[PDB]
């Protein structure tokens, strides 16, 4: 059949038939008016039956001859009399009218249908997700009004409750009762808002108006609203999303719905609420107006088991009118003040007639829903009763109904709603157990709930205490809440491809991913011998620092939310927030290179971005605050971070604003110094002092206090302890501002050496002047390959990697090997003694020198670029460079579309020669540069330098360069005169950053370098060769400064977070809108208090007369 | 329509039809025009608009191939029934 | 417009229709031009479409793009690129 | 100690709020042990405790040790005391 609806719901329909009851309505001729209009006892007349069986007996006169034994007339039982089959009426109507075309769903089963299988539908069949919360509307049964106010507010809450909680409105469907203003409340206030609540109408299909319009196998309905006034049954109502219409065989009576709707009320509250808690799906019923069937309902859920509360709603109709009221006067359970049975019966007779005994028993049903007033709820809309009907139905469920504190919080955590819990669960004097708070954090955390996280923290659950082992350990393992696919993936490649299919997630693993995601030498504190060795054990399991490990779990498991509050508690704020960027950017890179699913990536590099932000803006608070202690908490060894440091994190996840913040900048000029102070110095008197050693004694240094923010070798601290003659020359020497001109002055003489040698002739053995190059090359080199292993990173190939990484070490590779070809062609060469230059050997070696003299000049610009201002322009040429290429690639594209006509038509007799990749591209080259060729234009002329290429077809080539030139020109260089000043300033702008983020690698690569220059470099190598057969800079703290140093950090991510908000609170967008939400407020309290004047009035004329 | 009125009811072909044809409001002197052009230079004095008419002003004013709902093989046989 | 469905595809074709009006008007030398009027009417059809797009796009990419390029069954079997195309909608 | 807590008692400008408290009646005193000891104490009042908690705003505390346990009475003293000898300091 290719349905479910078809193959399992089964409809209704009389088979049999009952005449009505038996009066001929007149019109003599009897035969003839029985079969015209007398009704089945069914509900519908002999003709519309037609029920084949039947209809081979509407001939006969009908089923079932006639009198009929009146037992037997009255003998109809559905169950009898009334047939089942593969169901006709399901589909989606499609409510014509009204606006937008609101989309509902029905069904027409039968009553006999079984209650788990009307939850199969709504989940599985209708795709609907369960709810956690339903709102059982009972009320008026016929149509009705609500003031204006009293409709308003209804449709605030009854929305706002079951928008958050995502509920299920169960109304009469039927646009009558109720389901008139449930309906009305979804359109007022937007009930679609982004997030539709899923109302559904449960009604009887014998009473609903055009039972036609929607039969069919999953039709379209073109139902519409349209009330005749000759109509006598009810029309669907359109703003509810669901239908649910039942088949009872029957027409036109009610009563075949309150089966199914309780009985489904029951299949719901028999569901698990989520699967992390163990309650079940809360029921609660809301009251608007109410007849006997109404009352008698209340009574029924308070006496149910489990009892399902209720509330009644003061102002609304009859019954809540009335249900407010003897509840009022009722005192704690179960009573009438003594003399109240004639005034409340006059209410009865009155507010509903039926007259003194019916009232009396009703009455009686009233006394027994009063004898349990602990469930019901009175919500009257009169001043201020239980804040907002909103809190009502949802705190309704926590009263009486013997549900422990836990039991209270952990439903207002399905719901997500923290407003309940602080003003409800959280009230003064609760009775909370040992372990119920920490149970419900874990529910939080795994369920990504950081309010209900922050509120248990506020209201008394320590974080050392709850995070052992197996809850962090539980926490990784779970499906309870979003989490990231790119996990487990990362898992994998750590454990060299494998993955058992059980696999509970541990913490060595996840060690081995942060170790993987961080880099480098990073180790974290799950792969160590004291993790490892308490972890197969398993107080000693307690985590000293928690939140620096649900900050990563949070972030291994993409929670931002959970990630930036789990941030802002604790200590360690930079570090976690730069530790945090790198996780995330590592993940990107990951997840953008692994082809697992879609990407991802986008999202977690906006979260590393995020926290790189952190960490600069709270550095700037630092830095205004104390720029020293500043400097300090860039360079402080964390501890709880592998023994890393702030900048070095930073540096790591390549974090240019950072890097490039005026603090780093300010400490890695003090750094620059050494212990000198050029603050009282002048490079005039730093360069004198190195060719005028004995001058070291006669400029200013810097005392061991000013040198405390600044990170040192073990031998550069110890020399602060003692400042006499042999520490000022230390202190000197092993400046990286003295390691500097000490190179500079060696490099300077270096290519005055090299370009001599290049310009004067060389003979068959190097003069002095070469030999002492090749030594600086040669020793140059050996500098080179002491960088690469004391690079950073054990790994080697990543030592490679990092360092044909920068610019200038690449080519110092083709430097160097080109160096070395051109001096073993140059010496190794047969000499010839009569000519050199007969050797075409010693030539090559010669013109190799005479190229390579190339790359030591522009190396000159790794020298120039310590300054200010030049470094940013040397920055700027490679930026610009890779821009203008695209405009260069025209340019030349336009130089061969006129050097190939050109040299076609002035040189036709030419055989194959590679002269022709030459001038095809040579003259043409040389005009964007000045060279007009004049007298070779026009080679037909009389001032002619080419007379003998004059011949047919030459005067095109005036034409052709006039065109070439205003192309170049007048077009293509003054595109890119535009191009560059219309991009200089953002390229600028970068390259200040870019400029700033290399210093860093550049001042400290002189930390670690020798203090003798190139050439004399080998005897720093000798004595570090022969002191490392025989036998970088960290921030030392004493016990004092560590302890002043993290005091100063907790206050300025107080002082961040403090002017972040005033900041906010104090601008103009935010006092407009407070000044607007008050306005709302008090304009609503005017017409109030100008409303109560009007009651005022009326007593002046009372106690007048 | 909020009150309760379905257009899928009230649009019929001379309801439709006569809404083209309006002087009871504002109207376009360009559209008079556009006919006169697809109907080959001719407009007899009174034409009542048609909607056959209004189909080649849509295929003229979208160009290309398209091809509106009132020029095809259903609706020319209907019309001629109402 | 708001009513209904088929939003892109009827202010894309919408875009169309005012846009030929808008040059059969000005070329033709009828009355008064009215031709600065019709192409208002276009460009704000045509930015509605746009607006949309970007919504689309800002929720799924996916069906986004499958948006542009379903045969429509109401506009000649046409397409809602086609027919911004058609209108020279550049953006 | 609640005041401090909703007006923001930080606010870059911490009041220096000391508490005058016996030893013999406050909870957890063995958590407080120790010789310039950071205590790990917490906010957990058991029911089934008889004592009081020390309140979390306050910034400093003086526990006297009358060498009893679990009687009151031994706070008026000193704090009287530390009132003359504040009173008995030159404001400025
Ligand atoms: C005596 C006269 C003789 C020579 C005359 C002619 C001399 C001609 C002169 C040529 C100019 C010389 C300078 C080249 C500058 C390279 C720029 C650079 O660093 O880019 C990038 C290199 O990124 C890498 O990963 C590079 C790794 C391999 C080294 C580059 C090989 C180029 C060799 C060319 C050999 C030519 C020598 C020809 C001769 C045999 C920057 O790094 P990155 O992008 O961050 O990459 C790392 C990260 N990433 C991989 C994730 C991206
Ligand atoms: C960190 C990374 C960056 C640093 C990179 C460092 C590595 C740089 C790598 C450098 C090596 C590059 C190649 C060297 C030259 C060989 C090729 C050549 O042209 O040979 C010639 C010389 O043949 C000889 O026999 C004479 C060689 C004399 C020694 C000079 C090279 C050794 C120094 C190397 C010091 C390097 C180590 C530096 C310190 C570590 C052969 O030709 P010929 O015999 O002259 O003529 C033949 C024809 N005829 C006889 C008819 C005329
Ligand atoms: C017909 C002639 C045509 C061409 C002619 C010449 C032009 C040829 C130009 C080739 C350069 C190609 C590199 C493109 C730039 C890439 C980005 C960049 O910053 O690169 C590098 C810097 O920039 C440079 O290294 C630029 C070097 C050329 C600039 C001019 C040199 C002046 C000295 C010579 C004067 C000699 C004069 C006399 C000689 C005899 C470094 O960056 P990176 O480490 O690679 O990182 C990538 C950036 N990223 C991370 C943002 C992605
Ligand atoms: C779409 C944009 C429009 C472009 C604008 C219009 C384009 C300009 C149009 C210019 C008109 C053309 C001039 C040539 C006229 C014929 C020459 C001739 O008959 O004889 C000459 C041949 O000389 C040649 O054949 C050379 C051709 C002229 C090259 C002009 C290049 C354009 C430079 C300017 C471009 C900028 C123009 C500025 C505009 C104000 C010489 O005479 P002869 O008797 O053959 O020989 C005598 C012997 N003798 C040579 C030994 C002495
Ligand atoms: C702005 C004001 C400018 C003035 C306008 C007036 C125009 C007047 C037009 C004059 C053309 C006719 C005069 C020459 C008659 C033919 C004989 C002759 O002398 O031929 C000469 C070449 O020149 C030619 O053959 C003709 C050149 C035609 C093109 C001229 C430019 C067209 C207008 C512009 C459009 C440009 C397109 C622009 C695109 C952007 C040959 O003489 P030679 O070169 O000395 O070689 C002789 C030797 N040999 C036999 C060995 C080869
Ligand atoms: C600004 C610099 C800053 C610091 C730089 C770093 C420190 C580096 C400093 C100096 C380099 C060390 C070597 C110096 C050798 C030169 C002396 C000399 O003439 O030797 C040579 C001696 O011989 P001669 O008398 O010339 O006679 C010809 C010799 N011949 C037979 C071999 C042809
Ligand atoms: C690697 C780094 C080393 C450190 C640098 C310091 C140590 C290096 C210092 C010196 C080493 C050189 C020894 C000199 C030997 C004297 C003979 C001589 O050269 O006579 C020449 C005159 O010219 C000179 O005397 C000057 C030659 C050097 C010019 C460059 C020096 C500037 C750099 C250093 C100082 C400023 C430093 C600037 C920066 C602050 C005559 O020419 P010839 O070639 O002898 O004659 C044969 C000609 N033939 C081949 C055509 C037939
Ligand atoms: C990776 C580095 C290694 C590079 C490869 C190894 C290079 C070493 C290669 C060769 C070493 C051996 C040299 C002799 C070659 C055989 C020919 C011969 O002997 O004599 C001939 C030389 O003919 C030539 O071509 C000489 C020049 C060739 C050197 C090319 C170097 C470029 C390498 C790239 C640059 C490095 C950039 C590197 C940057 C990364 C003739 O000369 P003759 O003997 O005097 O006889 C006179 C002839 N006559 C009778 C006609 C008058
Ligand atoms: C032997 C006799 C003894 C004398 C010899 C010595 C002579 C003098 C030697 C060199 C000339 C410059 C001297 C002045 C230095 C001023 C101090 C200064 O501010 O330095 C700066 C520049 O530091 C440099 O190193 C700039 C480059 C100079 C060395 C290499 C030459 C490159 C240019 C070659 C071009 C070729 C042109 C071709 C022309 C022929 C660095 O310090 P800063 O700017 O304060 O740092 C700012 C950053 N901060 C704000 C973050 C902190
Ligand atoms: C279109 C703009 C206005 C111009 C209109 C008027 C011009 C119309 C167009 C072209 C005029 C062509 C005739 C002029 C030459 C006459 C003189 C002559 O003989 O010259 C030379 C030959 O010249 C030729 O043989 C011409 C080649 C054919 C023309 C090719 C198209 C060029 C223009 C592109 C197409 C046009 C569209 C371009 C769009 C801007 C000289 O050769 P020779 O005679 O053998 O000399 C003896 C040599 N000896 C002594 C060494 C042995
Ligand atoms: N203090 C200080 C200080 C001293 C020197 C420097 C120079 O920095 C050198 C490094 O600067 C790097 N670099 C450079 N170098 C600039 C440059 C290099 C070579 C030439 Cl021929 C030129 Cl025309 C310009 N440009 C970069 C860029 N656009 N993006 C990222 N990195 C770039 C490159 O790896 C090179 O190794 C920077 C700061
Ligand atoms: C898309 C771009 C279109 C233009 C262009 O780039 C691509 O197309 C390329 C094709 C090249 C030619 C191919 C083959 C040869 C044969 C050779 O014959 C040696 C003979 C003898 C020496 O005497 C041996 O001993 C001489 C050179 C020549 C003609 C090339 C010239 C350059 C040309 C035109 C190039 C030009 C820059
Ligand atoms: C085509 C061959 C055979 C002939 C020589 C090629 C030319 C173009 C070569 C020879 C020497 C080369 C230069 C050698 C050194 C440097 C310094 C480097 O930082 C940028 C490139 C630059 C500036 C090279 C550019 C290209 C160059 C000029």
């Amino acid at each position: 059949q290719k349905s479910w609806i078809e193959s399992t719901l089964t409809k209704r329909e009389c088979v049999y038939i009952i005449p009505s009851s038996k009066d001929p309505h007149r019109c003599l001729p009897g035969c003839q008016i029985c079969q015209q209009l007398v009704r089945c006892f069914c509900g519908r007349l002999v003709k519309q039956h037609a029920c084949f069986t039947a209809s081979l007996a509407m001939k006969y006169s009908d089923v079932k001859l006639g009198e009929h034994f009146n037992q037997a007339i009255e003998e109809w039982s559905v169950e009898k009399h009334t047939e089942q089959s593969p169901t006709d009426a399901y589909g989606v109507i499609n409510f014509q009218g009204g606006s937008h075309s609101y989309r509902a769903k029905y069904v027409r089963l039968s009553y006999d249908t079984k209650p788990e299988i009307i939850l199969q539908l709504l989940l599985k069949e209708w795709q609907m997700e369960l709810p956690k919360l339903v709102i059982s509307v009972h009320g008026g049964m016929q149509k009705f009004e609500l003031h204006p106010r009293i409709k308003q507010l209804l449709g605030k809450g009854l929305i706002k409750a079951a928008v958050t909680t995502g509920a299920w409105i169960l109304t009469g469907g039927v646009n009558t009762g109720v389901a008139k203003h449930v309906g009305d409340a979804l359109k007022e206030h937007a009930s679609r808002s982004s997030r539709k609540i899923c109302t559904i109408g449960i009604a009887p299909w014998g009473v609903i108006e055009n039972r036609n319009d929607l039969v069919g196998r999953d039709v379209v309905a073109p139902y519409q609203t349209l009330l005749n006034p000759l109509s006598k049954l009810n029309v669907l109502n359109n703003l509810h999303s669901h239908f649910i219409l039942v088949d009872d065989g029957t027409v036109g009576k009610y009563g075949a719905e309150v089966r199914l709707r309780r009985e489904l009320e029951k299949t719901i509250n028999q569901q698990r609420i989520h699967a992390r808690i163990g309650q079940g799906v809360p029921v609660v019923a809301l009251i608007f107006e109410g007849g006997p069937n109404v009352i008698l309902t209340v009574l029924e859920y308070l006496q149910e088991s489990p009892p399902v509360p209720v509330v009644v709603c003061e102002g609304t109709g009859r019954a809540a009118d009335l249900l407010a009221y003897i509840h009022k006067q009722t005192e704690e359970g179960g009573n009438l003040p003594d003399a109240a049975e004639p005034d409340i019966i006059s209410t009865i007779k009155k507010t509903f007639n039926f007259g003194q005994s019916e009232a009396v028993h009703l009455f009686q049903t009233m006394m027994e829903c009063m004898k349990k007033k602990e469930l019901i709820t009175v919500f009257h809309i009169g001043s201020e009763d239980h804040q907002d009907i909103d809190v009502a139905i949802l705190t309704a469920l926590l009263k009486g109904t013997n549900a422990s504190a836990f039991d209270q919080l952990i439903l207002t955590l399905a719901w997500d709603r923290v407003d309940i819990a602080k003003n409800h669960v959280f009230v003064y004097g609760q009775q909370w157990l040992v372990g119920s708070l920490e149970q419900a954090m874990l529910d939080a955390l795994v369920m990504d709930r950081v309010s209900f996280v922050k509120l248990l923290i506020e209201n008394g659950v320590s974080m050392h205490k709850f995070l052992t082992i197996p809850r962090l350990e539980e926490l990784y393992n779970t499906k309870q809440g979003p989490t990231n696919p790119m996990l487990f993936h990362l898992i994998r490649d750590v454990k060299q491809g494998n993955l058992p299919p059980g696999y509970k997630i541990t913490l060595i693993d996840i060690g081995l991913v942060i170790e993987y995601l961080m880099g480098g030498t990073y180790r974290c504190t799950y792969t160590r011998k004291r993790f490892r060795l308490i972890y197969n054990s398993l107080e000693t399991k307690r985590f000293p620092y928690p939140l620096n490990e649900l900050l990563i779990w949070a972030c291994l498991m993409k929670r931002q939310v959970m990630a930036r509050f789990l941030w802002q508690h604790g200590e360690e704020s930079m570090a976690k927030a730069l530790v945090a960027c790198k996780i995330y950017r590592s993940m990107a890179y990951e997840a953008k290179q692994s082809d697992l699913v879609d990407d991802t990536s986008e999202e977690l590099k906006q979260y590393s971005n995020d926290f790189g932000q952190l960490a600069v803006e709270l550095l700037e608070q630092s830095f205004r605050q104390d720029e020293t202690m500043a400097m300090k908490l860039l360079t402080y060894e964390l501890k709880n971070w592998s023994n890393s440091t702030c900048l070095k994190l930073a540096v790591s996840s390549r974090l240019r604003p950072f890097v490039a913040h005026t603090c780093t900048q300010m400490l890695l000029s003090d750094m620059w110094m050494g212990r000198l102070n050029m603050r009282k110095n002048s490079w005039y008197k730093v360069i004198l002092s190195i060719l005028v050693p004995p001058a070291i004694l006669m400029l200013e240094y810097k005392t061991k206090a000013e040198m405390s923010h600044i990170p040192q070798s073990q031998d550069a601290h110890q020399m602060t302890m003692e400042l006499p003659i042999t520490r000022k020359f230390y202190a000197f020497y092993h400046a990286p501002i003295v390691k500097f001109w000490f190179n500079t002055l060696a490099y300077l003489g270096f290519l005055m050496l090299y370009t001599f040698v290049v310009l004067v002739k060389m003979e068959q053995l190097p003069s002095v002047q070469e030999w002492i190059v090749i030594a600086y090359i040669f020793t140059y080199a050996i500098e080179k390959v002491r960088e690469v292993f004391m690079s950073e990173a054990g790994k080697i190939s990543q030592k490679i990697k990092v360092w044909f990484s920068d610019y200038f070490n690449v080519s110092d590779t083709i430097a160097i090997i080109s160096f070395f070809v051109g001096f073993g062609l140059r010496f190794g060469a047969k000499w010839n003694y009569i000519n050199a230059y007969d050797n075409h050997v010693f030539v090559a070696g010669r013109l190799i020198y005479c190229l390579n003299i190339i790359f030591w000049y522009v190396r000159l610009l790794d020298f120039l670029a310590v300054n200010q201002q030049a470094g940013p322009y040397v920055m700027m040429i490679g930026k610009m460079v890779a821009n203008m290429f695209y405009i260069v690639v025209i340019m030349a594209l336009v130089l061969l579309s006129f050097g190939v006509p050109r040299k076609a038509i002035l040189y036709p007799h030419e055989e194959p020669s590679w002269s022709l990749a030459k001038d095809i591209v040579f003259h043409p080259y040389w005009m964007i540069f000045g060279e007009v060729y004049a007298y070779e234009i026009d080679v037909c002329a009389n001032d002619s330098t080419l007379p003998t290429i004059c011949g047919p077809g030459t005067w095109l080539t005036p034409f052709l360069q006039a065109v070439y030139l205003f192309v170049q020109y007048i077009i293509m260089v003054n595109l890119l005169i535009a191009f560059f000043n219309n991009v200089y300033l953002q390229v600028k702008a970068i390259s200040n950053i870019v400029w700033k983020y290399q210093r860093y690698h550049f001042i400290m690569a002189y930390h670690e370098k020798p203090v003798l220059p190139p050439p004399l470099i080998i005897l720093s190598h000798i004595v570090s060769l022969f002191c490392c057969v025989c036998k970088g800079p960290k921030l030392f703290l004493t016990e004092e400064d560590q302890k002043k140093l993290h005091d100063f950090e907790e206050q300025c991510v107080e002082m961040y977070f403090d002017e972040k908000d005033d900041k906010f609170n104090s601008g103009s967008e935010e006092r407009i809108r407070v000044t607007f939400e008050r306005v709302e407020q008090m304009s609503i309290q005017i017409k109030e208090v100008g409303d109560r004047v009007n009651y005022i009035k009326r007593s002046l004329q009372s106690l007048d007369s």
